[PDB]
């Protein structure tokens, strides 16, 4: 999509809502089963990505079925499966330690927005065994830098399917955020989101969608 030695374009597609999502319980590393909204969202997303005319050169996903699946759907929907859709384990979601399986209500009712926040967002702190942003980023960036820094420089456009945290960390390092400026950002579930990065891999305008 992007031009050679010009503002590189990176599309990010976050899986819609998973089964456990409807229940309103913490996920973590577990691989839940996407739902109609997610699928419909994926399809819609793909149709949204192909409808506008946004073409893909390369694609990146996580090592989770939700995204590993969500990618196939969107990729199969956009009508460009031939695209190179890679999968990364480092592009997974920040571990939730012993929180995996706790209803947000109970979680928030037992940890409040405060503890829950510092527990879920914070920046570097992570719940009992759970991971954090810096960690995820630190372990997500390698894939990015390593296998995503050579093409992003040539002037190619790429897909990315992981999770709020993953993308958060991504956008974080991709934008050069601050410990107290990345926990305020936000993304869209079901509907992708493209970044206007430069020839180095840094934002140069602002995110955007197709829908």
């Amino acid at each position: 999509m992007t031009t050679e030695a010009a503002p590189n374009l990176l599309v990010l597609t976050r899986h819609g809502e998973s089964e456990w999502n409807k229940l309103n319980l913490f996920t973590g590393w577990k691989d839940p089963a996407l739902s109609e909204t997610g699928i419909k969202e994926a399809k819609l997303g793909g149709e949204r990505l192909k409808s506008r005319g946004y073409k893909f050169d390369i694609a990146f996903t996580s090592a989770l079925q939700r995204a590993q699946k969500t990618c196939q759907i969107i990729l199969e929907e956009v009508g460009e499966p031939n695209l190179e859709t890679i999968k990364s384990e480092k592009l997974n979601e920040r571990y939730y330690g012993d929180l995996q399986g706790l209803n947000k209500d109970d979680a928030r009712k037992k940890w409040g927005a405060e503890q829950v926040q510092i527990w879920r967002r914070s920046y570097d702190i992570a719940p009992p065994n759970g991971e954090s942003l810096k960690d995820t980023a630190e372990r997500v960036l390698p894939y990015y830098k390593s296998t995503i820094v050579p093409h992003i420089l040539k002037g190619e456009k790429v897909l990315i399917a992981a999770h709020g945290n993953s993308l958060r960390a991504l956008i974080m390092d991709l934008e050069g955020l601050t410990g107290d400026q990345i926990v305020k950002r936000e993304l869209a579930t079901g509907v992708p989101i493209v970044y206007h990065l430069d020839k180095d891999g840094k934002y140069v305008s602002k995110e955007l969608i197709d829908n």
